[PDB]
């Protein structure tokens, strides 16, 4: 339920995250990584990175980080016609790597902080609002497939 107007800033907003994918992939990663450890422990490949230093030299969590940011990036230009795009991660998420709702809203979060870090000054209020609101769409279609197949 965004408006017009709202997707519109949603996807130029998305823009900025366009001109250097890697790098918002691996502050958003690390972001979630260092404010919630817990969601560390859920990638066998990145248990080995104890320190931020080691995250930041890590090849393949920027290699993952361009992986999550291209996959969200085509659901946002779907502008909330998602359903096929959201199935099989709703289904990986739940049902293979066992993910909660509550670490899709760890990394919703890390996304705005990074926005605001990345972009100081250049994300305003209009443009947050959007973001947030696009961010929690996604998150409210992935949780009624996560009650449909019974996943906590």
């Amino acid at each position: 339920g965004l408006s017009d107007g709202e997707w519109q800033q949603v996807l130029n907003v998305w823009g900025k995250v366009e001109a250097d994918i890697a790098g918002h992939g691996q502050e958003v990663l690390i972001r979630l990584f260092t404010g919630h450890p817990e969601t560390l422990e859920k990638f066998d490949k990145f248990k080995h990175l104890k320190t931020e230093a080691e995250m930041k030299a890590s090849e393949d969590l920027k290699k993952h980080g361009t992986v999550v940011l291209t996959a969200l990036g085509g659901i946002l230009k779907k502008k909330g016609h998602h359903e096929a795009e959201l199935k099989p991660l709703a289904q990986s998420h739940a049902t293979k790597h066992k993910i909660p709702i509550k670490y899709l809203e760890f990394i919703s979060d890390a996304i705005i902080h990074v926005l605001h870090s990345k972009h100081p000054g250049d994300f305003g209020a209009d443009a947050q609002g959007a973001m947030t609101k696009a961010l929690e769409l996604f998150r409210n279609d992935i949780a009624a497939k996560y009650k449909e197949l019974g996943f906590q």
